[PDB]
């Protein structure tokens, strides 16, 4: 399957929508920004469960004294995506992977 | 096979229990809320539940924590051994038909 | 086909008459020490993780594969080993 | 396929250029040795064909110096950089090969 | 394939070399023993010419453990402390096929 980078950035205005017209999202980290302030980021997902209803999930939480980045190692998601903050100024970058087949 | 989302949230008083073809259950983030121990149950080889810490974590050193794909076969029983949280959970559950 | 293994560590001797998916290791200086044949044919010892409290309780191994029997212990320092037992 | 190992220095004046089947599989990012925030980025291909930048992870010497991508696989050409930083910053990781 | 355990322990002074039907090194976790210390593995490249790169960097007071959850390096290979006194271990899969 064709692998092609990915990258988005999140921040509390602003979310990103992953969206396509066989095709997968996985994650690999997810980052924080330099101008960041000091205070909790937390990243959440929403895509497709198995009964057929939209879900929120919490992708990682990060601090800047703390965790910087946080590696999910390939959160693979079927599309279409949602990626958001419930927290933290931003920015936040997102950074997976595209693979079709 | 089928990749599906799947998150939920564990609390002292709160327990997750995951029951459902076959059916895979592949962790991968444990992360704290806005001491923490979260705590699996399912089936070991003999065929007994087992209980087993999937991840600690702490507000002050690490918030979250990577599992990298845990797999489980379901039923599963998540909980938490201590602290009062919330912990959010994040995976992928698997469908094969 | 997966089952759920996991062991507090004193030494814990995994023997099953298969491969054992270590995953993570939490704490309840610390250091995890396992045992296992080399291709030599010698047993080797080796730190599978350090951990301390204030600095990181917990490591993910993502699936480090041992193929039975084995033997874990605590080098130095209760801790929590986590993983996959597959068939 | 092929395994090789694969490594490059990255600084605020230095940024690496990968050009060569052949695939990119970023394992670690680490500090040097010689307190400020760290950002290292990587830009490769799009689904679109428009080259796009993605920051790879953040380090600081004082918090974390080190990140595991765990094979982060980029198509090459790639171009590797550092958004802030004064470095050195280590890259490792795999160089896939298929014959 | 057939997987085997797989350790060493680099020294500041003293570095490790591996040698040797198809053989893999899957290198897992490096940790430090009971300053700042960077582990160092070098083997061949894509033009054929041996190669320096940092595996990790690690501290006691930051992190002393890194996982790298399958850095799999074709031998031979030389494993070496950049800097720190140590003592470092490193941990991982030798792979037979």
């Amino acid at each position: 399957p064709q692998n092609y980078l990915f990258g988005c950035e999140l921040k509390a205005d602003k979310d990103y929508h992953f969206k396509v017209d066989e095709h997968q999202l996985s994650l690999r980290t997810v980052s924080l920004g330099a101008g960041a302030k000091d205070e909790l980021h937390i990243v959440e997902a929403e895509a497709m469960n198995y009964e057929g209803s939209p879900i929120k999930v919490t992708l990682a939480t990060l601090k800047m004294s703390v965790q910087p980045t946080v590696s999910l190692g390939g959160f693979e998601i079927t599309p279409p995506v949602v990626l958001r903050l419930k927290c933290g100024s931003g920015p936040v970058h997102i950074s997976g992977q595209h693979l079709v087949a």
